[PDB]
């Protein structure tokens, strides 16, 4: 099933420089919650200062959905320490209060909505999130996650590309990466995907207790989880393509979304009721990334710069690791991305992108049932899913000679010694491992007492990048920004939004 | 530019019985008015019963705007003198009201003010009135007040016979379709001699190089009819909108499409507001009558069955033709002159070959429509076939066709008797060498004279005199009151009926 | 989801003459009814001769339901018009009846008496008789008063000789192909979304003020449990000639616990043929059926020569046919059909069959609901119906240029262009058009109107194929053959050796 | 409204061999600023010689407004390589000065001192500063710092030998004719100047913002505008026959003016303009398209197409691109290409005066509101009646058949994928030029986003490698072009007067 990449491989092998220099980013979102499992009511901890305006410390959807960011970075310990910074110094200074270890929230059947002040700005995402509570439920979107960001560096492009054509080979690379992926790419939920068993609150033959799927990895992913927008076409073969069907996608108004109306008795409902009210409400596995300029839109910055990085969306959160994820992943992550910028990737239609969702809801719902067989797009089930895993792990293995070999030692391929024994044995899987934790005390149970442990382990942790006066510096030029801001406003909310 | 339709007038000379029974009906939209020509504020005319289930008389937008209908009809004067008594009895029973006998409305200050034609309580009665909530919203109340006639047309099956199993009901669509096309290509003659709109008040509005009085009457020297330029409405044209006049089920497609897209457009506008809904839905059309259309394909429904419905499942039965100015020559609002007229017209239709059209040849046929209908009176006008550049003088491309229509004239006229329809032929060829003969010409000497205004109030007060005064010829006084007693209790039965709250039978039909 | 066919649509490209000779053949149902709309209890139209041994018009279950069926013939026009003459005939040979122009019927109470078919004093007649006494006895007379098209349809030689074995293992993958895919069916032409109440479940069943029930996305009700329907428990599969023949003469053999307790007889009273499973073949309920023509049983026939043609099953009654079906229908079945005999399809087990049905229950339950997802077999359901039915229309399309190209003109290709609109507007299918005009005045008021409307229609329409002189010879020649069968043993010891 | 071509498609779909050998070059302009936006007030930058006489490197109408030119070439990537080393050069050999990114210009003045292009004390250079005077006079300088991109091309002869220098000539008027009917098209998919500096300020309905920008909401190309560089129609130039073309033009040259001649010809001895007629020279009649052959010695514009016919035409009509370091893509180039052949195929009935001044009434649509939500557009000055998205995928229809000709006899789907592309800015017009810089413009302002535009710009093209001139090119060029102005400037010349008598 695995495509034939020998060719590439022998190519990457007699280039290991050009491997040099990959960039990453994580993301993070954990919730606030007290002792007893239930969700903090109160503010973003006064010491984050303007989650509006911070540079490393966010929220997402909720008040209490914190977001953590690392800033670019080329080293995977530096990156994975600062992140673990933020996580220390926001654990010492959020009261009592600690972070829900889990994707899946327990304690939640109303939810306050991110606040970010009065400017313009600010309200225009606060609504944002008002029309997602209205569009999907307000519970569905306390779900958390990791994204993990990716870039290979421009040696990589180079050792196969001058003035307009680097942005158009750079743009194609990273479309063949997102088609391998949406191929490729359910070998994530096997291996990481840490959420088996949900709450009441959110067809399946699922047992009851708390449900769970015997052989679930990640029902974050699944149809109950975080999703949504099949009919509108989107594809990944060609950088113009794909953003005007993104942008087509803007502009397309929802009958569903009209019914819940632009406003209701005073309070507005939902920035506009098209499919999507702004490009991020397009949910994906995997997203084509470009730092934008100053209120640019992300299609926007795609079109006048090219593909700049990947975002990979899929990781749900890593209940062993106080910060929610952890260097084998990382690690896992490299790999898999250069293995998927390597191989082919023929161009895919709307329709073959649906077949290749096959084998994810086989893997999401059920990944980890003895003999469980995949197929090529829709067509037959026929290949044993641990003959596939370790066809690609020898890929991969070849892969991490070549990275290990360019930074001296062996941590990339002790990680795939590692994962390949995951389709030998299903239970050494995130999935297997938590979910006889669920089953044994619950998914509240068990959360409560690794935030506790977690909680207890990071507060006594020394920061080891960022130094104290950091975070008070941030605190104060982002609370400032912050007013900058909302003073700076020439028109009043109503009449930004029209325009 | 006129084709050659020799071996069809040949094919109807041998013939002749083939025209004998054609079928017609008429639909003729008034405001009624107070003395000083603005909208009466009253509700429907309580002589009149219910607007909602009444068979001859019932409004179409707005509360005072009265529409007048005929039941279908073999007999021109007979239809005529139908729709006469009509505005007999309602002249006379509307208090000091009387009915404006132009299309163009005189000035009308707050377009939101116009009350909406009201149906009372029943769910069926709601949904119209939300439809026209749903218009003014979108379009404005102000266009909607512009009113004008529809002539409906069939043929008789004598003249499909004389041209079996499931192929006579698609044969008889495709003659329909063919009129339509024709009636695109062509139909611009129509304005031509009855557009009678080419004064707007300025406070239903451009480049177009207007000549102004001080009260706000805005004219062009040449103009035939405004109500048709994209001044005179407000909707999307089928034209505009992608559909075609091909083949039925490919009509009735994108009709049924354009019912089921929504528009961003109208989202903004928001369903409700403060509790109050403001539209039925949020898409392209409401519903399928909302699509501005000059000319329908047609067939009555069953109960239950939408417009395209009844199509697909029979066939076309007939057309209408909307695109007739109110006559302001007449009390009635229509003469006996443009129906004849309009027979010769629409046989001419399903005589000449039509070849197919895109929407962009369609689209194509509009140029000039445009030409007739912003300077179709123009010294040396000259029209073109589609898109080509203009070289057809006006006058000689009439001649052409009135030729034509001159040969139908006598096959009509020879199984009917008598010379009529060969008198109208040459009274209106007549307007092509002298276009101060057509309607527009007459009914802009008038309104310069007189504006929009003292115009319309002085035929509508001449009218409303001798609309009084006439003694009922078909219909007598007591068949407008037996009328008003049945059609108020089929009202208070669909009220009885509704068993299910307007906000839950709506999330059905919405 | 729809396999990739196109190999085999590159193939016919090149071999077009291969289709060139399809047969065909109609059978169309229709209740005799009174004006207002209840079941004639008169005998079978005097004009029609025996019911028996007609050529050409016989009866179904019911005295009153009439059964119309064209010979074998190569033209669609030909076939359609010979169908009409046999209505018209009919029409003006039945006083004041009309024909019922819908499936579902409407003024027949639950348990009615309705008369089953009479053939005469034969054995035969009192065989046929007694199998209906049997479906009596067994469903109700009721369920039986539901009526139904049959496409029968078979590619001519020139088909396999550009590929008798090989012809039976040709209409197997039809048929799988057909259960795997065939809800197109309903979904385009399904004109039963609503039921009286006489048919009655936890089905979310809407219900007008004057007691209609429906389902508000709803297509074939004919085809639900309440319908024309069930049996799975047989085991019957379509893999193999033998194997399917062995699976239903077992059929006819295995004792059935329920009919037993009916008994064979009360009171002197014969109350089915016998207590197994199936009395005869033909009580086996199929959405399509493997056909030879008899001399013998069915199976006896299939056994001796293969399949020779099959029989499509699925067609609700087209309301907007005076006949009952149209030729729209026709075309798309040809598309269809032969499509079915081009894809792909694996062979089935009893189970994998079982599996098929999910999306036709969907399909015919909910099929014009927005956003309706079906998936491949029992797995989740994650493709939108729309795309699918584009998916197979492209495919179609293919098929229909090659028709067109070898039958001259376009007929093909403007009913792809039709019935593919019919996916982006599910209020094009037959079943959106005809629950409107149901909610408003009823499955009676509907009924009755369009059978007043055909009876004025067909009365006055000329015959055009066949002439009176020859249903007057056909009444003689069969009322002679069923007098010469009551001539050529008694009944009760000719049914101990059939029995 | 898009003309069948039907007819002329097939004949081309069975001779694809007919377009091989298409000839371009491209020309774009850009004002020097610092990096606080304002305009450079240094003179031309040494490292790049004269601009009078460098092949590649000049000026338009002002010192500060850097012109870059391609010579003529057959082949794409080749042409915007060579437009792409001949800014990298640049951008690293004038101090801390960048370019200007945009069309429109931000931070000048109305009647603010702009200096003119110096092109030394030679006859010639001091003609070509006499008339860009002129302009000032008669248009004020600030209308003539708008930069835009012209876009030079040719049909092989090989497309003529297959349907003399006659047929040539009368096949560029047919194109010409077509451009004026539909050329609106281009401002339309790559119009980028929505917005203006209130420097340039009607009965518009602009939006001013905050910040203190003026825009239309749905404009695309305001430099087109009557705002912008424009404006003359009464000259009654016509472009059916060449003869009647050139007449026309001569005449216009002869034509006094009452409103130059209040100028006057001289104030205190300094000229003032080269004379008071209505155009000084040909190349002041304003065009969205023009007729070219390349001129000999003392030859004007007019006497080079009198005397070998039309050679080549020069389309005038593209704003720079913002999003493009050298102010043009492939992509719009390869449009040009589709939409200039389809001009040559497609019949072009003669139009008059009068029926070229009507094609004007559907380009100002496009400029002022190209984006507008059901516009439609209308025959010359007939009722709009058209869809404007209608109308586009209509021509598109016919350009991809084209597309699909010029890409089998080059290889690859280039052609093809750019009809793919554009022709989705008709069904979405926030996909163009215009939305997406107003999107920017509307956020940070026409200034904002031209310096950091600039900024981004200058950092990239500073560090690319030269591919195909070497800094030794680019050395050799700049002396040579110095000695070749000296050697003007030294050379024994008639006196000025008598000189300008017998020019053109
Ligand atoms: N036969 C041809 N076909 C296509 N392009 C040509 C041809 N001959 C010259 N060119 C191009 O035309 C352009 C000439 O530009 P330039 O020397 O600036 O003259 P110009 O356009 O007459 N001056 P301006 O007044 O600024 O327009 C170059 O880009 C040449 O590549
Ligand atoms: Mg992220
Ligand atoms: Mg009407
Ligand atoms: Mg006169
Ligand atoms: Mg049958
Ligand atoms: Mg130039």
């Amino acid at each position: 099933m695995i495509p034939d990449v020998s060719q590439a491989l022998a190519w990457l092998e007699k280039h290991p420089q050009a491997l040099k220099g990959i960039q990453r980013g994580l993301e993070r979102e954990t919730l606030r919650v007290n002792a007893d499992g239930t969700l903090a009511t109160t503010g973003h901890p006064e010491a984050l200062g303007s989650a509006l305006t911070h540079k490393w410390i966010t929220t997402d959807f909720a008040e209490a959905l914190l977001e953590f960011i690392t800033p670019v970075d080329g080293d995977i310990e530096h990156m994975l320490t600062f992140m673990r910074d933020l996580h220390r110094y926001t654990a010492r200074n959020m009261g009592d209060e600690r972070m829900w270890p889990l994707s899946m929230p327990s304690y939640i059947a109303d939810i306050e909505l991110a606040q970010y002040g009065t400017s313009n700005t600010g309200r225009f995402k606060t609504l944002y999130r008002e029309g997602l509570k209205n569009r999907y439920g307000a519970l569905m979107q306390t779900i958390s996650g990791v994204h993990y960001n990716f870039s290979l560096p421009m040696a990589f492009w180079q050792a196969k590309i001058s003035g307009a054509d680097a942005k158009e080979k750079i743009s194609a690379g990273y479309f063949r990466v997102i088609r391998n992926y949406y191929r490729f790419g359910w070998v994530i939920p096997y291996l990481f995907g840490a959420s088996p068993a949900i709450s009441s609150s959110f067809s399946l033959p699922f047992e009851k207790t708390m449900y769970y799927l015997p052989y679930a990895t990640s029902l974050r992913l699944s149809d109950l989880g975080y999703t949504n927008q099949s009919n509108l076409g989107i594809t990944f073969n060609d950088l113009y393509e794909y953003v005007a069907g993104l942008k087509q996608a803007i502009k397309t108004p929802s009958e569903e979304y009209a019914k819940i109306g632009i406003e209701k008795d005073g309070k507005r409902l939902q920035i506009n009721s098209n499919v999507l009210q702004i490009e991020n409400e397009l949910y994906a596995p995997i997203r084509p990334k470009r730092v934008t300029r100053s209120g640019e839109s992300p299609s926007d910055a795609l079109l006048r710069g090219g593909i700049e990085y990947i975002e990979v969306r899929s990781l749900d959160i890593n209940p062993f690791s106080p910060i929610g994820v952890d260097e084998q992943q990382v690690r896992f992550l490299d790999l898999f991305m250069v293995w998927c910028a390597l191989a082919d990737a023929p161009e895919m239609s709307s329709s073959e992108l649906a077949c290749t969702r096959v084998n994810w809801n086989r893997v999401i719902l059920e990944g980890r049932k003895p003999g469980l067989t995949l197929g090529i797009g829709c067509e037959t089930a026929q290949f044993p899913l641990p003959q596939v895993g370790k066809d690609l792990f020898r890929d991969l293995k070849r892969v991490a000679q070549t990275l290990d070999s360019i930074n001296g030692g062996e941590a990339y391929q002790k990680v795939c010694d590692e994962l390949v024994a995951c389709f030998d044995n299903p239970d050494l899987t995130f999935s297997a491992r938590i979910l006889r934790s669920m089953i044994d005390t619950g998914i509240g149970g068990t959360g409560k007492a690794f935030a506790e442990a977690y909680r207890n382990l990071l507060r006594e942790e020394p920061l080891e990048i960022l130094r104290e006066e950091d975070f008070v510096a941030e605190r104060e030029a982002s609370e400032r920004r912050q007013q900058e801001m909302e003073a700076a406003d020439t028109e009043p909310f109503a009449v930004w939004l029209e325009k």
